[PDB]
């Protein structure tokens, strides 16, 4: 909880109050937001930042998604995952005023996220690894877009070591909830196999 900066907060209201780039020292901070180089502290006051004022600069996601895109990719200290998860809910707070489609890179990022959140989504008290469980869900079923399913390691996530434990059950919730939209069942050029793929499942069942 790093909070040495709440007069920011409150100019960046009044500057909003008092007043399609809007550069009111705004892109100033989105070019030194943009380059991935940079100490990390720098982009935790940044990130509180936005995460406190995004509504000041609504009519500019479409620009400020980006950068905070690639701060959320390779984000490596007060607990690194927590600001990661404000961040990803505050980046997806709109679904259809800002979309990760018109470069490359936006669906680059958004896959990288992916992966991590789908190796890290796991916690042992269940509820927060539920919270997980429906910020998957939000963001499956509002991009749709960008979106790329793996297949390949997800199978062992589901399938595993076939042990009596329930530990793989966290994939076939995942599946479930992913699949709740209309996402291809499997894609074969993907997961390799895509024969057994559904054998696993059968003997997880």
């Amino acid at each position: 909880r790093h909070e040495c900066m709440a007069p920011l907060t409150a100019l960046v209201k009044h500057m909003h109050r008092s007043l399609r780039d809007l550069p009111s020292w705004m892109k100033f901070l989105h070019g030194k937001l943009g380059n991935p180089i940079v100490p990390l502290n720098i982009r935790l006051f940044l990130a509180k930042l936005v995460i406190n004022t995004e509504e000041v600069f609504r009519p500019y996601a479409k620009h400020w998604l980006s950068p905070l895109l690639q701060l959320a990719a390779s984000e490596n200290g007060e607990g690194i995952h927590y600001m990661v998860v404000e961040i990803v809910a505050t980046i997806l707070s709109w679904t259809g005023l800002a979309t990760p489609t018109g470069v490359p890179k936006d669906e680059v990022l958004a896959n990288r996220l992916l992966n991590f959140l789908m190796k890290h989504v796991f916690h042992p008290k269940r509820a927060v690894f539920r919270h997980n469980l429906e910020i998957i869900k939000t963001l499956v079923e509002c991009w749709k877009d960008c979106l790329s399913i793996p297949y390949r390691l997800i199978f062992e996530k589901f399938s595993g070591k076939d042990p009596n434990s329930k530990d793989n059950s966290v994939g076939i919730q995942l599946l479930g909830i992913v699949m709740a939209n209309d996402l291809p069942p499997y894609d074969p050029q993907c997961g390799i196999q895509s024969s057994e793929y559904f054998q696993a499942l059968v003997n997880n069942m």
